[PDB]
This record gives C-alpha cells, sequence and structure tokens, in this order.
C-alpha cells in the first residue's frame, strides 16, 4: 500500500517506500512525488537515533534514496499505538477534546488483520493470538521508552509528538526487534506554536499540501532542505 | 432501560427488574410479562451462590418479587466481560467461528458511555478514567473466579457458559464490590447437548420464545417451573 519488501537472503530483506499514500482503511488513495524519499529518509534518522538510545531495530542501512536494508523478522501480528496528546480515533473511545494532553502515555494494541479493519485487542486476545504476557509487557515497554526519545528529541525542534503507531517482530534470538517505518505517514506531529499537523493528517482530512507538511519535518529535523 | 433504582438510605437502595428489554445499543424494543421476575429471582441464585465461594457483591437481600436490596456503591464505570467461547463482538475481534472454546478465558473492558456506544478499553484508558491498575488487577481477578465458579456451576446443570457481563463499585472501605445483575440478559447460556441459546440472543436475534428460554435456564437451576 504504501511499501515494498524485496528478499536478499534468510537474514534480510529490502524495504522499499513508495509515494503512495493510503487512509481510511485504504479507500483514500493518491500518489504524492517525493512522499517515499521522505518518509525512507525520515525512517532512517529515528532508526539510528533510537538504536543510539539501545533500542533494537530493524535497521541494518540504506539501499539508495528510497529503500532500507532490514533486518528479516517473525512480525507480530501487531499495529502498537503510543498516544500523549488526544486526536483521531481516541476521541471516539474517551470524552476528550482533539488536542487533549494525556497525563501519561496511552499504549494500545490493534490486531493487523485486513478482513476485521484492524480492530482493538488486549493481553487476552494477544494470548489466543500467540503472543505471550511477557512478550506484551516487553513490547509496551519498549513502545514506552521509544516514545521518550521520539518527544524529547522533536519538542527540541518544535515538534510536539501527538501519537504515532509501531510494529515489531522476533529475530533469530527472540529477541523482540522495532520494524515497519517511523514517518510523518505513522506519526501525528503538530507545530509546537501554531498545532498545524505536519503528518498524514494533512492527506486524511484535506489540510493542505501533504509535501509541504513533510518536507517542514525534514527541514525541522536535518536542518537542510531535501534533496529528492 | 431494564431496571430501576430506588433509594433507600446511605447504605442502601432498591435494583427494580422489569419486563422491558433492549438489544442493539437500546435501538430494538419489548416487554416480556414475568422477565423481571425471572432476572431479578436468577440474580439472586447467583449473588447467594457467588456469596458463598468468597465473593463479595452488593447484594443485601429481597425486597418482594421484581426488586432486591441491595448496597450503594461508588461504580466504576465499567462493563467487564469474560469470554470462554466465541460468540456475539468477539467474531468481529477475533477471526474465529461462532462456537470457538477459547484456550483460557478472555477478559474485556468497556467504558459505560451512552455517547461513545460503550467503547472497548484497555488499562491505559482505565487510569486516565480514574481507575489504577491495581483496582483494574484486582476487578479481573474476581472477574475470573466468578467464572470459575458459574462455569462449573453451570455445567452441572448442562449449561455452557459462553460469555457474560459483570459490573462493579467500591464500597465505604474501598474494597471492589460486584454489582448490577446476573441473568440471561447479561450472558449468554448455551444447551450443553443442541448448543441452543437460553438467553438475551434469542430476542437479539429473534430465535424463537425469550420467556420459553429464561424459563428454561430457571427451570433447570431450581428444579422448579416458576411462580411469576
Ligand atoms: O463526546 C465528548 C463530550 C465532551 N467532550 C469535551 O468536554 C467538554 C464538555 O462540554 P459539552 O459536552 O457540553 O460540549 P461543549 O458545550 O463544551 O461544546 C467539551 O467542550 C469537549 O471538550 C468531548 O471531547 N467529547
Ligand atoms: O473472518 C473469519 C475468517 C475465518 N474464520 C474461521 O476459520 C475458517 C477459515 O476458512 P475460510 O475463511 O476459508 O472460510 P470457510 O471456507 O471455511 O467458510 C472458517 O471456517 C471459520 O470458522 C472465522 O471464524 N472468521
Ligand atoms: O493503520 C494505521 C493506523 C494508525 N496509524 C497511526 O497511529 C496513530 C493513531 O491512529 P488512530 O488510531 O488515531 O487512527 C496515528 O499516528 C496514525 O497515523 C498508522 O500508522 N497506521
Ligand atoms: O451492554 C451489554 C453488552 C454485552 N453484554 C453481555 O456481555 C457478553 C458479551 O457481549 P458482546 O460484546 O458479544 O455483545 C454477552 O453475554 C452479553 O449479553 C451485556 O450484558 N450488556
Amino acid at each position: 500500500k504504501a511499501k515494498k519488501m524485496i528478499p536478499i537472503d534468510d537474514d534480510k530483506l529490502i524495504m522499499e517506500f513508495k509515494d503512495d499514500a493510503t487512509a481510511f482503511d485504504g479507500t483514500k488513495k493518491a500518489r504524492f512525488k517525493g512522499k517515499g524519499w521522505l518518509n525512507a529518509q525520515l525512517s532512517v534518522i529515528f532508526f539510528k537515533l533510537l538504536e543510539e538510545h539501545g533500542i533494537k531495530t530493524h535497521f541494518i542501512g540504506v539501499a539508495g534514496g528510497n529503500r532500507l536494508i532490514v533486518e528479516k523478522l517473525d512480525m507480530y501480528p501487531l499495529e502498537v499505538v503510543v498516544r500523549n496528546v488526544v486526536a483521531g480515533s481516541l476521541k471516539k473511545r474517551l470524552p476528550l477534546p482533539e488536542g487533549y494532553e494525556l497525563p501519561e502515555p496511552i499504549v494500545e494494541l490493534y490486531y493487523k488483520n485486513d478482513e476485521l479493519h484492524d480492530p482493538m485487542i488486549n493481553y487476552y486476545h494477544a494470548k489466543v493470538l500467540g503472543i505471550s504476557l511477557d512478550e506484551i509487557k516487553k513490547i509496551e515497554e519498549i513502545a514506552l521508552k521509544v516514545n521518550e526519545i521520539l518527544k524529547d528529541y522533536l519538542a527540541k525542534k518544535g515538534i510536539i509528538l501527538v501519537d504515532f503507531k509501531l510494529e515489531f517482530g522476533k529475530d533469530k534470538n527472540g529477541d523482540i526487534v522495532l520494524a515497519d517505518e517511523i514517518s510523518p505517514d505513522t506519526c501525528r506531529f503538530w507545530d509546537a506554536k501554531t498545532k498545524r499537523s505536519l503528518d498524514k493528517d494533512v492527506f486524511r482530512f484535506d489540510k493542505g499540501d501533504l509535501i509541504e507538511a513533510y518536507k517542514e519535518i525534514y527541514e525541522r529535523i536535518t536542518g537542510e532542505k531535501p534533496e529528492f
């Protein structure tokens, strides 16, 4: 839908970032020239940042612009959502307004299943899904640590980290390893002063130019205008 | 919707069981003569059974047919669902068929909120709702114990306990006390041999005569035909 996975061998594969974007369970579609490049490059910076902090990620190296070399993992069938500020689907689950500052981070577990439209699950559903309580606890522990690292990093750059989605897999040693991507597609980012979205919500809710919004994030983090 | 709550004093109130039944977030409505009486009487038997087993319930005594004397509690805004067999909403959350025997009980937490249509929550939402992790853990621990007591009791009477909903409150000592009702309205009950519903699903999905189904449960448990 937004990425291709290309085999290399048993140990590694290629994650390719496409210009394609979707929303509303794949029902909204557009292409944005440069979006693959931006998301690829922002994922690299985030993976490298988190690695420095002791977070095991699938990130191995770059394979030219839009393609990353990543470790092969047994993927957990989860989307793991961390929420600091109330936005999107949390508005329908809690009677709190968009922009409400949570007293502590909220972690949500979603089962990756297209047929069931990615329903929310708890630790018990997880277990029936074959994911042990100890696996779940260390998945959440990692997500909360990632949260602290990303929110501090971004607050320096005048960016509020509202929420974001993570995915994980096990490597050959049975270690839990951070996977997929971290990009303006899979996070909400607000400008600290204006509270404007610099993320996929621009596309989701037609708030302006998606590529300008993504370029802003890139420029704020790197201090440079994008090469494409 | 199905019950009235009538004050007595600071310590206690009246729970009255009405003939009214609803389904599909209150959109389906009917009255069933005798349903209040059946649900009242079955709640009594269940509360008395669980009390014997060390479960603190709000049950104090009977006030004539359809009305129970119950303890006043600070109610948790939760519906706590325990699931042994796949049925109802769990079919949309897990790709398992109706009638699938779970490898262990599933506990689900729902936030009681009419505006939000009782959305599922996890421990983190609970906390933002003002419910501590320790409160949640002992709420679930009680629900799982209630489950074991009810499923064994009912298996003797040729009834499979598929799932059921519980509600809870704190008494003046800050003890967590089982509340609301336990009736064929708030449980799924299948016949052990035929797998037929003897519960509110009869009404929900027009499967036959609701009152016959409820009378069956009553007769199986008490060994007697209902006085009304
Ligand atoms: O479903 C709801 C209900 C309320 N609120 C919040 O809590 C306040 C409660 O006030 P009310 O529901 O009367 O709405 P208002 O009149 O403030 O718009 C609102 O301003 C909202 O910020 C919310 O976020 N979601
Ligand atoms: O959304 C789903 C998908 C599958 N299944 C179960 O897993 C089996 C998988 O087979 P399939 O999805 O091909 O359906 P079938 O062809 O068996 O009806 C089914 O029989 C169902 O019991 C389910 O319960 N829910
Ligand atoms: O399939 C999804 C669903 C959500 N999210 C991200 O997770 C957060 C919470 O999403 P929502 O549950 O509010 O839609 C947002 O940052 C959103 O972009 C994803 O990356 N992929
Ligand atoms: O508002 C509700 C919702 C569900 N249940 C009960 O909880 C179980 C699971 O319900 P569902 O989530 O499958 O609808 C069933 O026994 C159902 O009767 C209730 O008592 N009240």
